[PDB]
């Protein structure tokens, strides 16, 4: 059957991460976890691959790799290779480097040849996991068994985390700090966020920590994958764009930090953002359809605005990804600066921070998780990056505390490799 009944006692997280592990490596698989709005879906398995490279797309079916070049804008690109793959099935699921926002800035050239921008895959199977039920998707009796054997057996204890520190500064987090600061007062943008890379001097198990690090944090949504190579995990602070099939575009800027409602600091960032946003959702809205609907809300608490819109017929989805991206929360003010500095005064590319995980489907959606507070392993590399926003008023000392305290969602919760 399609469905199954979700066992007592059991915590969707943790069994979504369970069969992620042992249900993929079974059957040879990479995937992707992603918890959106109560369903953590599991996306086992490439049935087809779009790589969006700065310099090439390759779409990659059975086994043949199909190679093009492209111009204009990666949106565009990315978009028609996509709405092939979801022809084909209903979901698609991948990742989007921040390097995918910086060529409506025109900053592309910066970029070196086979820098990845996007990654997006068909899945095999899918299995979906909530409080109530299981529901499973051109599922095999290979996965069928598979999930059967895990279900039977239980989800594994969560082993004790290893720590590691975060006091060192090699990569001068510092001193960065300060030549923003000294940008900002001369004008040159409002602001930056800035960011460093932590190593981690050993291995981690990804799905265990995701488990772990889940229990002890409650974020917009969250993802786990094993993909190309590389293994991230994350809890997403800010939601970039939901597209619904009707055609309601979504974006809901966060404040973060009672005195969160009255704090003049964040008030006047905040209200800059969702200016921001709504100006760019608007070049792809139906005119007169955005609005700001719940402005400067208390949402942990958070400070939040729901900006909404209609997507005009001339736009699609990745138009919208594109217009909002990357992100301000992790970008800087003015967006085309804010962006132009990060290519001067942080480590790039970025990659996965900073950028998106998403969720689409062939009705047409979007679920686009900004991408902070995760963890990265890329070679034999393990690494955990936080960052800071940076004003004029900002000092090197505490954004560097301000670093720390970002690193602690997931610092605790490192469960070393089994
Ligand atoms: O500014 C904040 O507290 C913030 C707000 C989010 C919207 C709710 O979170 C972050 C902003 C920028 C960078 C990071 C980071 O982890 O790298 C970050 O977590």
């Amino acid at each position: 059957s399609s469905s199954i009944p979700m066992p007592a006692g059991v915590n969707p997280a943790d069994l979504a991460a369970e069969l992620a592990a042992v249900v993929t490596e079974s059957v040879d698989e990479d995937y992707l976890l992603y918890e959106c709005d109560g369903q953590w879906v599991l996306a086992a398995g490439v049935q087809a691959m779009v790589e969006l490279d700065s310099d090439e797309l390759r779409v990659i079916r059975d086994g043949v790799t199909r190679r093009q070049q492209w111009s204009g804008r990666p949106g565009a690109a990315l978009g028609e290779a996509v709405d092939r793959l979801l022809l084909e099935t209903d979901q698609a699921f991948g990742w989007v480097a921040f390097e995918f926002g910086v060529h409506r800035y025109g900053l592309q050239q910066r970029l070196a040849p086979h820098t990845p921008l996007a990654r997006v895959f068909s899945p095999r199977t899918r299995i979906m996991v909530s409080e109530k039920e299981i529901r499973l998707f051109d599922a095999g009796i290979r996965h069928r068994e598979a999930i059967d054997r895990l279900l039977a057996t239980g989800v594994r204890e969560v082993p004790q985390s290893r720590s590691v520190d975060v006091s060192d500064d090699p990569s001068g987090f510092r001193r960065r700090v300060a030549v923003a600061v000294d940008e900002i007062a001369a004008g040159r943008y409002h602001k930056v966020i800035l960011s460093r890379c932590v190593e981690v001097p050993f291995a981690i198990d990804f799905p265990l920590t995701y488990r772990l690090g889940r229990r002890h944090n409650t974020p917009v949504r969250s993802f786990l994958l094993q993909l190309g190579g590389i293994r991230a995990l994350g809890y997403s602070p800010e939601l970039v764009t939901a597209v619904r099939a009707d055609g309601v575009v979504i974006t809901e800027p966060l404040a973060g930090t009672d005195d969160l409602e009255s704090n003049s600091k964040e008030i006047v960032e905040h209200a800059i953002s969702v200016r921001s946003s709504l100006e760019e959702i608007t070049d792809i809205a139906e005119p007169g359809s955005a609005a700001v609907i719940d402005f400067m809300t208390v949402r942990v608490q958070h400070l939040g605005s729901t900006i909404r819109a209609r997507l005009d017929p001339s736009s699609d989805r990745m138009a919208a990804l594109e217009a909002l991206f990357p992100a301000v929360t992790a970008s800087g003010i003015p967006k085309a600066a804010g962006v132009e500095a990060i290519f001067r005064l942080d480590e790039c590319p970025r990659g996965l921070y900073s950028g998106a995980v998403v969720m689409l489907s062939a009705d047409g959606g979007l679920d686009a998780a900004l991408t902070l507070r995760a963890a990265y392993q890329v070679g034999g590399r393990t690494w955990l990056r936080a960052g800071a926003g940076i004003i004029e008023e900002s000092e090197p000392e505490r954004e560097f505390e301000e670093t720390c305290e970002k690193l602690s969602t997931l610092t605790p919760y490192l469960v070393a490799r089994q």
